[PDB]
């Protein structure tokens, strides 16, 4: 009998509350794709939400979908046209890969390309499996002094990088970050790395705020039942001034209103968190003080920069990982996520290496 | 007896529905100010609103306030430190003059200076009178080939210049302008002068849209009871694509929502129109497609540019003037404004010259 | 006997002074390429220089090269993956097509991609022939009201568009354009279309300056033997001020120095013309007044905008065409170019349609 | 007899090699000025150059000029219109203060205002004395946790802040800094604080490079007689890529050329160093790869930011101070500077407090 073939066990969502571990064919890379032996994949609210509700807004799982989109792996095989990667290369995978070179791509904002492929966003299958193929241009080699988990953390870190860029965060800025979830945390890390003089972080959880303090938050504010205006007042009282940039990472209407009231005139309020379709806010207040309201849709051109920051030890995201499980314990990992006691949970897909 | 002294008849609002023509002392210019013999002053909804309600938002007339803030005049006398202006110079007056060189002025956005002085915005007296003194740095000499009325029209034109700048309007753009009032009209003029390939103007009035066409609107849409999504659909239908920039000049919530749905991803929605304190809008929609929402608060650094555009005949604002009255007929002029049949009404304050 | 096959007569440069018309195989389009029946191709100094010297700097013809890179044509056949174009579509061809999605492409500046393919720049064959294949993403459909020659003129127009963007040309600017060659002319057209209040054009030829006047030049200055400082003085005297932007389209050292001396502090000097490897200039003068010196390497993201400006009749480049010849008279066309009496010479490659 | 009056001993240059300590009248502050009891004043090559040659370029000392322009002090008295400062306030003094609100000030680039007043640049007297009056808008209160010397170091630090801003230095960038003098050093500090992943510093002195390493330089290159291309090659060799930004802080022609060759395409070469009037450089090389060349003229809008960075301990400039002398030993301090063995020399003007 022939030698046993490799397997491609994958974590799949079939519908609400229907999560399964099942085998998939081994992908074959096209001329400009590479086949990756998946190593580390972090999970986030998006994956868990698809599992629980089978959808996220207009994004609905109409057919079984493989989850996972924050990952790194090892190049197993390369397509006939791939030149910058070779078997054995450790790489970080940027999940959003444009299908066509449209005007958004040409202008440098490929994240807005309407037909972009994106891991784990229906109908595009994610990378929480053994073997995964991806456009080679969006697989970035990791330096030897950067771990697989760091490579996987580049995905959430990139949201923070993109958010701070969109907000214009720069040297000496006083920045308000609403929310101490993993997104608010990476935003904090990026803001400090970009030279923000003071970063104030808010959240409903004292626990998450204490963690924020641990990694650099200069000031923290636990939100209980204060009004948006009161929050803005407390933030300003703590900073001794109004923050030039507010990065909203909760998606909560009250927080958005607070961001509008708190941001300095001529400043920028970046909306990262996703809330409901409609939001009632004091637009007049923001518009009249020229406080710009800029949204964020994932990211663009952040992987090389993230890798440079990690390789130079300019930022430390390792503290973000609070738990790791092998791919096979995905269900246990998802249930753990729901407990909401951690931050970032890593899934280890390569049986030959379960290390960071 | 001595020769008769000059007079400074002024148009003053004492409260809701209390408009009066009364004499004021002749201002004496300080070292860095100039005394102007007012010539042409255009009036707008702001002046009329202070007349009708004695206030606009939180800006309330607590003591009689002279109206007018869109003006030009002739330098009568100059302060001991003034050197760029001399008696006889025809000048356009920029109404907003900072009282202190704060961080906003230093960074180039003096319009956001908290303590800025602004004509006809309580408690600062306007210039609808015979003689008015103003900071010399904010009085700009008009070239011989630019009329006083064009000089007065620089104020509303500047709102359009600032709005298009904030929106990033540039060569080849498809621009949507919501509202065909004088503000939407100057915005249309500026957008076209900046190279916009197509400008679509919307409004409830067919008459205003017809006028928009006359001065350059490539396409127009009369709005009735369509929903914001339907408006967005129609605009896109006319353009065959989504406008990269939308300049909202109505303040109507429905129009703001339409702008969010209509604007191309990565584009900009500029909020010029003033509406209610709170607004319900689809921020999530704008965020996911990175449609920036930028407000406008008057303007900054637009007078020299406006003057250059007028002197080179790059724009023609004259069609905006639909009526002109001598200062003494200010009441009739405000009554005519209330008829909402015109566009821009000019008040002529210099008895020696009532010409454009 | 079988029907006669089509031909692909091409204009080829074999070495200095060795220009030949010879037949080439009919290209076969790959999955994302389209085969074009070439219609109109404009020629410029680059093509003529390759013919005369067999090279341009480090760009040397090491093997016979087909000339031509300013063109338009009709889609003859489309690759299996092409979706936005179909046979019969009239298209404008952007000559620079990236071979790989590197960081320059992702960041929105594909013109800087080191491995970019570019028509008629050794070793990449141009499109002065009957049939030519090209990446479909870089073939743009022409509206019915835009001619083939206009489509071909988009290439030089794009240099002007890119140059003005790089220079920050905007509403009300006083712009100095050095050189009245076709590049200086399209720059002039673009500057005016972007809202420049006054454009001053310089040149050694009164003839070219008169042509410049005809298409919009507000002011012209024929250069004889004045020094750079004298030129700067005359330009300022004519404008009554220093231009905020200077676009150098001659590549001449003296002109570059003049641009440095003439540009307003805080302004921008754009270098479009190609001179010698080294240039002696008053860097200190520019640097100390923060006059930025920005170069231009062809263009990026200008075709859709150019098409929008042409389709909306916002700019008129037709006056630029001073002569047209069928492909077969290429030698006569090149000799005519050398006479330097015209501006843009068009080659007509489609025997079935020799019209504009 | 009456009580002894205070003195205003000043360090004055009468001409080449003619430095004197002499008494000046005590300045009386105007309505918008403040009188400062000078505390700490750092000296730099500019002060020393005026001493040695009695001039710098076209700025010539035609009458005795008080030196010093990098200072901090204590508010002694305030003008009748000053409200943001009071007696006893510790403040940092920004030396460049505009005399008129011209278009440069209005646009946010007051450093380019032609009539700007600037300490110790003939004919404007500096602040190396006991009492000095200055525009109140340009005196910034220092937080309690920021020393007077740090306040004085804000001036050179601001050159670095402005330079990095002009260069677009940001997160993850690889930056090349040419020159390890105090200017290159502060530039290094700022680049790292702004998130640069790697900063390479070059210099002729191994000692200065060793000091650069001590404060953060990731890589250093000692320059001997290598050519500009060789320097560019070596820099790239160390980084494994080309730096996105190069900040030239030597003024040496060879270094400027190296910067052009070394900078990544689409990147920026910032010219801070002052050299000869004319410079021979490969502009064609920079243009073809769109390497922008931006000069720096002091700074604008950097004091509040510097103060925020110092108060938050985001940067440490203290290591730059290599020696401190009381005002009375100014001659010895200038002699020590000429020994070129230190970096930043501080002069202590307040006899009541000679501490940092
Ligand atoms: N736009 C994008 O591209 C993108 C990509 C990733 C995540 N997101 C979104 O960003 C948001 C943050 O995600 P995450 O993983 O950090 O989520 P999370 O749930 O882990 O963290 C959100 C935090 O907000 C806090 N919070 C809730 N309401 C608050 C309020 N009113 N005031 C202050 N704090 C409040 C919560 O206690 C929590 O710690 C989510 O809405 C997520 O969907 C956006
Ligand atoms: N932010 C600023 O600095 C600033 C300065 C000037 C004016 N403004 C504001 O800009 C707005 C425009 O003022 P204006 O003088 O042109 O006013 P206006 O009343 O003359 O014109 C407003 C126009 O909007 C139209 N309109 C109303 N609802 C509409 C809708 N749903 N769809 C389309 N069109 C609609 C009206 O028919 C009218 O023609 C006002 O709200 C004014 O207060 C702002
Ligand atoms: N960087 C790019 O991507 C790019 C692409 C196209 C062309 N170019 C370059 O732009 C330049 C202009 O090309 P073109 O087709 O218009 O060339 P051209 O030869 O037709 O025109 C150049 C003009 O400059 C004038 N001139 C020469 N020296 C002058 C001086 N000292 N003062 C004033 N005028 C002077 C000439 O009389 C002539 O009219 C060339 O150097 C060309 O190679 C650059
Ligand atoms: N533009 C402005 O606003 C402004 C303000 C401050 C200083 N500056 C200028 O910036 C420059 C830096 O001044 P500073 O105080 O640091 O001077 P400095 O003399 O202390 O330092 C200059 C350094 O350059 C090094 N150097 C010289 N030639 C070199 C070369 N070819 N390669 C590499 N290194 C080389 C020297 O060894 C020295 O360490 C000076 O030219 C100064 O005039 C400009
Ligand atoms: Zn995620
Ligand atoms: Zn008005
Ligand atoms: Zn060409
Ligand atoms: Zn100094």
């Amino acid at each position: 009998a022939a030698a046993a073939k490799p397997n491609n066990l994958s974590l799949v969502v079939h519908g609400p509350g229907d999560l399964r571990l099942e085998n998939y064919p081994i992908p074959e890379p096209g001329p400009n794709e590479v086949l990756l032996r998946m190593h580390s994949v972090g999970i986030c609210g998006s994956d868990v939400h698809y599992w629980e509700y089978g959808r996220i807004g207009n994004f609905i799982v109409k057919k079984p979908m493989v989850l996972g989109h924050e990952a790194s792996g090892t190049v197993e095989k390369v397509g006939s046209s791939v030149k910058h990667l070779k078997p054995g290369d450790r790489v970080a995978i940027e999940p959003g890969a444009p299908r066509e070179n449209d005007e958004f791509c040409k202008m440098g904002r490929y994240n807005l390309s309407p037909s972009i492929f994106f891991c784990a966003t229906p109908p595009d299958d994610g990378n929480l499996c053994r073997f995964y193929k991806h456009n080679a241009a969006f697989c970035y080699k990791l330096p030897d002094n950067v771990t697989f988990e760091e490579g996987a953390l580049i995905e959430p870190l990139s949201v923070g990088i993109h958010a701070c860029r969109r907000g214009g965060v720069t040297l000496g800025h006083k920045v308000l970050v609403c929310g101490a979830g993993p997104i608010g945390m990476v935003t904090l890390l990026v803001a400090k790395a970009m030279g923000a003089a003071q970063v104030v972080v808010t959240d409903l959880s004292a626990t998450r705020l204490s963690k924020a303090k641990e990694i650099g938050a200069d000031l923290v504010l636990q939100i209980s039942k204060e009004s948006p205006q009161e929050i803005a007042r407390k933030v300003e009282g703590q900073l001794g001034c109004k923050p030039e940039v507010t990065i909203e990472c909760t998606g909560a209407e009250a927080s958005i209103q607070a961001g509008i009231y708190a941001t300095r005139s001529g400043g920028t309020l970046v909306l990262v968190g996703l809330g409901s379709e409609m939001t009632t806010v004091p637009l007049l207040h923001a518009a009249i003080r020229e406080v710009d309201i800029k949204g964020v849709f994932r990211y663009c051109n952040t992987w090389p920069v993230a890798i440079s920051m990690l390789a130079s030890k300019s930022v430390n995201v390792k503290p973000l990982v609070t738990h790791r499980f092998p791919l096979e314990k995905a269900l246990e990992a998802f249930e753990t996520f729901k407990k909401g006691l951690g931050l970032k949970i890593m899934l280890k897909c390569d049986p030959s290496d379960q290390n960071p």
